[PDB]
């Protein structure tokens, strides 16, 4: 089997992407975060504490003849932003453009913190990075890839993210006209349950290429890409009037400004994000101070390519024995 479903920016910034999913019988659709760095499938419910859900559209278990409750399961989870969400698990019909798992843990949202309650435009997430990492208790639950796995046609999905524009996730099959030239794969570490990689080095504009190994995430729920401090200091430093505001919580730089590119290294191969990805916009409404797309992660703990890079690339999540990624550019 496959399945082929459009994601879309949820705002003019592409803040994150949302693509449509449909749970129980007769499906409900609601529209969830991909995400490649974590492992709940979790949403917004008839559960979900009544002033904290504001526009977004929930699941009702209770609607769906194949919901079962999974008895006596509970879920919690901390993202890397502060946010948050706990509840508890039912089993239901899961499809993503045309492919259909039955049996998968849906985790209803009995609280979400503030900043999913502020965002109307996001029901819920869908894990894919490893089920090592899924929250639920006392019984770990797998996630939509992983149940999926097995029935595709080839152990794999992409991710196909538009800049300012929707795009695509596939299961099951690798489209060869969506992306140029060759796709380049890379060795995984699950060791941490991430999508985890060693990007080659990395280039600011039309500067030389600096031969470094990077070690990071490809994680399709981060907005930014975040990278050493070293690295993001050359980076900005091509940039007129640019600095790191401590009061802001990052770098910022002119909206008058024309931003380089970057270039991160894949093997001997190359993806370029073009300036304009990086630019997210001004600080505040009617300021002339934007903020940056590339960030450090000197406070993370863990370097993280998000959708500013991913963006720039057809990117293969190989899910095989031992697990790989692909980048193409495109």
């Amino acid at each position: 089997s496959t399945g082929s479903a459009t994601t879309t920016p949820i705002d003019s910034l592409d803040d994150a992407y949302i693509t449509p999913v449909q749970i129980g019988t007769p499906a409900q659709t609601l529209n969830l975060d991909f995400d490649t760095g974590s492992s709940d499938l979790w949403v917004f419910s008839s559960e979900t504490t009544a002033s904290e859900v504001d526009g977004q559209t929930i699941y009702t278990p209770s609607k769906s003849t194949t919901a079962k409750l999974l008895s006596g399961a509970t879920w919690s989870i901390s993202y890397g932003d502060g946010s948050s969400s706990s509840g508890d698990v039912y089993t239901d019909t899961v499809s993503v453009g045309g492919l259909t798992v039955t049996g998968q843990a849906v985790e209803s949202a009995k609280k979400v913190s503030s900043s999913f309650t502020e965002d109307s435009t996001i029901d819920g997430l869908l894990g894919l990075a490893f089920s090592t990492l899924n929250t639920v208790s006392p019984t770990q639950q797998k996630t939509f890839f992983d149940n999926a796995k097995a029935s595709l046609d080839s152990p794999v999905f992409t991710a196909d993210l538009g800049y300012h524009a929707p795009g695509t996730y596939n299961f099951g099959f690798i489209d060869t006209t969506a992306y140029t030239g060759s796709i380049t794969y890379t060795a995984v570490s699950t060791k941490q349950g991430f999508w985890e990689w060693t990007s080659t080095g990395y280039a600011v504009g039309s500067g030389t290429f600096k031969s470094t190994s990077i070690d990071g995430i490809a994680d399709t729920g981060t907005t930014l890409l975040y990278l050493p401090a070293t690295v993001v200091s050359a980076y900005w430093a091509q940039v007129s009037g640019a600095k790191s505001s401590s009061s802001v919580g990052g770098y910022v730089f002119p909206c008058s400004a024309t931003l380089p590119s970057f270039t991160f290294g894949v093997g001997s191969a190359r993806i370029v994000i073009p300036g304009d990805y990086i630019d997210f916009g001004p600080i505040s409404t009617g300021s002339s101070s934007c903020f940056g797309g590339i960030q450090s992660s000197a406070g993370i703990g863990i370097n993280i390519f998000g959708d500013v890079a991913l963006k720039a690339a057809f990117v293969v999540f190989n899910g095989a024995t031992t697990p790989t990624l692909g980048f193409a550019s495109k």
